[PDB]
């Protein structure tokens, strides 16, 4: 039984589970969900928790009085259940007001429109609890080159975070930024494509220390990049504030299918990194249950995320722990690997003769990596066969 | 007429036009190139340098004696044709001993070989004149994931970018480091697999000033990415300290076509950003003339490159400079995206009632971008169709 | 000025100037546009004629009242302007009901259903002189694998096509199929994937002469495959039926520009191959304006198909009757290529010795294929260059 | 213990397990495998044959005298081990005179001597006791479009098929040719890129039933295509004659990883298509151990290809043969499209109102498929997590 606990840390987007079905072809198959019937439902399959867009959670144009009615729904089906609210965002992508994007509209109206948004959303995260306030800039970017000088856009992309980091020290709030990066969909390219691109922008914002990257696993698949690697640059350089987890075959639209699925073998070196590495923040799913299942197959899906981690987990573990494995690691040597190349300085490698005149390169080179025999073990291990 | 000057700074590698032709699947179509030769071919169709890699120049395994041989033939015909040496760079990848990678290789003597290597180019490359040294990790990776902890080769990649940094230094060498993006081949995956990633691996390292990106256009297209939005990216971080010019068609393996070949559109938006941002550094062409060639095809393969940057070159100008391209950039609001979001600060923002609460969102979403009548004077331009 | 002609037989979807731009992440951003209008507007762009989904003329759930009212009104606007309509479609997409498909969902009440909404159709086409009907299994496929018996789904598309087939022949109708392949977007996978897919598929149905294919730019783009290629083996194989014109960046979703963007070279060799092989059916154009234009650029949009189409024939002309470049196609023996390999037949083939013993390989080897200059020619004349 | 015995059919070529590691960037990184050898090592490991490319067993340009040594060698370990020869092929892309393809050569003399080098394979094919001749068209495409006329080369491709069909008819040989597909790689874009296109052309050929199909899992997967689909097609037109396993990471260069490595799912779905069946053909693995291995690692890759098949084809059957998944495959009515969607024939289907007028299409839309509790079960299977 690898049922799901509170201190799993799972957590799932209202829009998650809440996704109607329309598609670029095709109209709604679900009704709405209200927010406190998920609320409800993903405490009952073992959540810790949800998150959630402002227009998810709060009808776009909603008065200052039905806003408050929505919030205090929501916050008691929160008690209630006592489920957590770990992240926010805010939507700049939906209304046809962001056809262009929201920090980077050409138009400078929609820009300061997109900031006021996200400021206001933000005041309302701290309010639930929430340490993490992701931005998905899915409408920044083009589908033709003269629409966007990127230059432009990344100077307004950078203005709005620093603006943003600036209210928040201002108001003392204890809320890190997270940035999504995607490679394209809904434009034909969306900037910061990657984990890369996003990790390079923060290192230029007025305050890098208050945001990071929420990668998301079917982002980087769609440009056809290693969604463990990516992730392994995130930890190396201190900045996994957040994951999106779901599945993706490969280089096509945005799938979001249910973690497990798509790229099984990614995700269990996916866990196998966040386990080893111990990643403390929330197993969020950024996925849609496809528009083919009703209400039953919704929750059936969202019950999969959870399985799937807890399933991969286990035989991560086992991986790790099994010591013919520990010997394939040392016969491929990943020690090696961990160790410093040149800790006795330069001056001592320039001096080494065995580091290049009397290097024996024949002899290194016959040497096998041992590559297939671990990645059998691997495998084994993922399939429980051994 | 588009004939080339020795202003252009038009460069080509050795590798590029000496490429014999040997594929996964197929022998070599051509005998080898004296690089005396090429070096005198390139000067006749108004190249303005070629670049290297050690291999290229000295046989691997040459004794001292040899060595000089080769490099003292190569600086006569430089010194005839008056070709210059802008970049140069080490071959990490051919020689078994590289199978798991220079920098990275799990075998710590092969990563303190590899530096060993790099550091006798880099003394060379200055020399022989060179202001950019090029690291291409192409084998920086793995087929699968237990081969390679990805934490600890980066650690190992940022030990390497450091030793040789501190080399430099400590030589006073006027020369500056660009790293070289790859998102995969020869390996499964390579680690810094985009611009993105090289960025963002630069601004951990020690000294982060003397290293760059060199991003080659087919390499980005491997990953499905927007080449001028990565060039657009390193350009805005100052880091754009080389680049790789060539031609892709869409994801698959690295083709090398001839530049202007693959995306013509792309190399159209690539070549108008680096005029209108003033990129003073080498054109440099990385290609394989394909192996269906004889040496006449090779050289009008060369040709093609640089009278393709010459065409659309043009091309770009006249698009820039047309009086009715600037009244379609203002119609989509190019110039309102150049223009500070918010200059009036934070608190004017937050106190600004158009930028919200009075924000007509519907007659901002009804302002059509006008991006498709600006595009279609980009291609009216590009195909000389006005 | 390369104006559009009514010998042009340029034609126009309703659901493209129509699209309301609608996305997975989006609201609409421009109204709907009043199907008689849209004739209205194309024949004043110098379209030859429209083409319709059922559901684009007759809102879903229409009384043969209301039927009749929108069909008039219609029929009207074609009078009026004199404006064609070549080509017409069922939507087995869009409702609900079609989930899991149209001719392959899994409930058989519902292939039911989808075969008697197309017959109404078929009907209606006719009544307006269409000569092909076109079959989009847009939602015949899967997400997972045990969703779809593949070979059942195949027995099942067979059945349809067969029993429409019959339904044509027994009415006596002038009008054949096109089958219009897709890879993906919306289902994970579509079946019959490619124009060698759909070709195949064919070659198996009870009347083959009645069916052909209907290939679309950017669907064979979205495998990564040569649409010029595809287009080409449907034309040696007598298929080549319908064609639909759009622009595409590679593997991603489904974009939809307009024709001439995305892979401009394959548009010049797509337009070179229609021209030079006589191609005499219409040139529609299947794409979407993009969500960011007002009415203003969907027109221009839908203008720029034609203008690009007829750039492009004018630039393919000038290459194919440039002596240099017939001179140049000599060079690489593409006369060679059309000349039989052994017409003295294969007991000729075997006893000629020059054919294996008596086989120069060397010399053959040596021989530079010279299809770079070739290319530059071509390169030269898209670009007016010369 | 998931061992292989003589009735898994596995096979291997010998240009499998024999790779030297030469890649575009690299040199050998083992010595050549005497083919003797490998007959012997492949019967270690519970393979049942080996199959051959002609320069495989004979080194190009050998004497007649030299050939049956080589022959007589082969022929003596295959008695020993008791190993079959289901299966061989002509290499038509590695010798520098085929850069331009064998059948589809620009050249009309190296098209004839490729004619000549096939037919001379076959009667070795014959007289080893293969019963499927592969044909792989590796060199059959373009970099660039002026290079090639496609119909012009599947004239060439059509004739060459015949001329082969009409050898063996002629000898009375007991042997069938099976088409490999592949997109790209090493030309830019390969004739025949898929099964679907293979298929198609097969349709075209003199003696269609003497020919069908050799997909591999990675060939169709570069394309970004679902291998299962594609294998389901082609057993539906009865046209799978061999099967190509081995694994690939999505989109990019032919890595020819084990099988059950890169798209493990797929692997899953192949394996219970092929079981479910009963393809009584040869599983032959075409995979290239990785060049960081040495022979241990090589002899370890080679064991995985079967294991990981006798694991994935044991959880499969599990699968099917679960009561719970007959149970999920009845509510997601697998069944009913088993099912003919109108037995009862056209008229009754016109005249049938439960099939239009009568169908209640919201009741049909709110059905859920419960494609995702079935999807999870096959995930439970795969795993072993019941
Ligand atoms: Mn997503
Ligand atoms: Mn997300
Ligand atoms: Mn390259
Ligand atoms: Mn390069
Ligand atoms: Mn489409
Ligand atoms: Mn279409
Ligand atoms: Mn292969
Ligand atoms: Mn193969």
């Amino acid at each position: 039984n690898y049922q799901p606990t509170p201190e799993d840390r799972f957590t799932f987007g209202l829009w998650t589970v809440g996704w109607q079905g329309r598609d670029p072809f095709g109209d709604a198959t679900r009704r709405a969900l209200d927010p406190v019937e998920s609320v409800q439902r993903l405490a009952e399959l073992g959540a810790h928790g949800v998150t959630f867009h402002d227009d998810d959670l709060i009808p776009f144009g909603s008065s200052d009085s039905e806003r408050e009615e929505h919030v205090k729904r929501f916050r008691q089906a929160l008690d209630d259940t006592g489920m957590k609210v770990p992240m926010a965002t805010t939507n700049l992508f939906t209304h046809p007001v962001f056809k262009d994007g929201g920090f980077t509209a050409n138009d400078r109206d929609v820009r300061r429109y997109a900031l006021r948004k996200t400021i206001r959303n933000i005041d309302l995260a701290v309010e639930l609890g929430a340490e993490t306030y992701v931005a998905w800039g899915g409408r920044e970017g083009a589908e033709s080159g003269g629409a966007k000088d990127v230059r432009d856009a990344l100077d307004r992309m950078k203005e709005a975070f620093d603006l943003l980091g600036e209210y928040v020290t201002w108001q003392g709030y204890d809320i890190r930024f997270a940035i999504e990066p995607k490679p394209n969909e809904p434009r034909g390219d969306i900037l910061l494509p990657t984990v890369g691109h996003a990790l390079a922008f923060i290192e230029r914002l007025e305050r890098p220390e208050l945001y990071g990257v929420n990668p998301e696993v079917g982002h980087e698949q769609m440009a056809g990049l290693n969604f463990p690697h990516g992730i392994a640059q995130a930890l190396w350089a201190g900045k996994l504030f957040h994951i999106d987890l779901n599945g993706q075959n490969g280089i096509k639209y945005d799938q979001d299918l249910r973690f497990g699925a798509g790229d099984l073998r990614a995700a269990f070196w996916l866990v196998d990194l966040l386990e080893s590495a111990g990643y403390s923040g929330p197993r969020h799913f950024d996925f849609k249950p496809p528009r083919t299942e009703d209400f039953d197959g919704v929750w059936a899906s969202a019950a999969g995320c959870m399985r799937n981690y807890l399933i991969l987990k286990e035989r991560a573990a086992a991986f790790r722990a099994d010591p013919e494995v520990q010997e394939a690691l040392r016969a491929s040597r990943l020690d090696e690997l961990a160790r410093p190349t040149a800790a006795d300085g330069l001056q001592a490698l320039l001096d080494d003769r065995s580091a290049f005149e009397e290097f024996d390169v024949d002899a290194a080179a016959a040497r096998g990596m041992a590559f297939e025999r671990l990645d059998q073990l691997a495998m084994d291990h993922l399939l429980g066969a051994r």
